């Protein structure tokens, strides 16, 4: 795998998106992650529905949280996602509304990291494209973070609770990082990223829940 990737370059990731109150990360992870395949096997770059896997996916807890696997098979089974400007984000669990005709993207299934392997993390990033991970996020660090390589002693790698997409990794000043894209709005940390260290003993967690959907 190359010592640097970042999808953005490529056109595989939409714009910064805002969840709002609801603790619906998952779904904005996993919308991230079928954006990107759909890129990447048709060339069209659309954003695709996460109010439709909050209100749909029964095996998750809608606004409560979910994961982003149970969120692919919804998909798998559904026969598809729909569009974002077909089923609107609302930022509050409604009964399920999918309609087929606003159909945008189809999932094949799913595939598992291995948990807490970053180097089996970095080679899925390097030919898949953006990974959906699940981090410690709940630290006063990662919520007033700005720039740089992020890291924070105080990380849990066994305290999952926020949900991401990893659109690459590389390395600045020699400090190897995850390229991460939050739902937290553009205002958040830089422009909406983050940095976070890479090969640092899986730092926060980052490889402990990380998958990707087949297309």
């Amino acid at each position: 795998a190359p010592d640097s990737v970042d999808y953005r370059k490529k056109g595989y990731v939409t714009p910064v998106k805002n969840q709002g109150q609801c603790g619906s990360c998952w779904a904005f992870s996993s919308v991230g992650a079928l954006e990107g395949q759909l890129k990447k096997k048709t060339g069209k770059l659309l954003n695709l529905s996460p109010q439709n896997l909050v209100d749909c996916v029964s095996e998750n807890d809608g606004c409560g949280g979910g994961y982003m696997t149970n969120a692919f098979q919804y998909v798998q089974k559904n026969r598809g996602i729909d569009s974002e400007d077909a089923y609107p984000y609302v930022g509050q669990e409604e009964s399920c509304m999918y309609n087929p005709t606003g159909k945008a993207a189809k999932c094949r299934g799913y595939r598992e990291i291995p948990e807490g392997n970053e180097k089996a993390l970095k080679r899925a990033v390097a030919r898949v494209g953006p990974v959906s991970v699940a981090i410690d996020a709940s630290l006063t660090s990662f919520q007033f973070y700005s720039k740089g390589v992020y890291y924070d002693e105080s990380c849990n790698s066994d305290n999952l609770n926020h949900a991401v997409l990893a659109v690459g990794y590389g390395i600045q000043k020699g400090n190897k990082h995850w390229i991460i894209k939050n739902s937290w709005g553009e205002n958040w940390g830089n422009k909406g990223y983050i940095l976070m260290a890479r090969n640092k003993n899986n730092a926060c967690g980052i490889a402990n829940l990380a998958s990707f959907p087949k297309m």
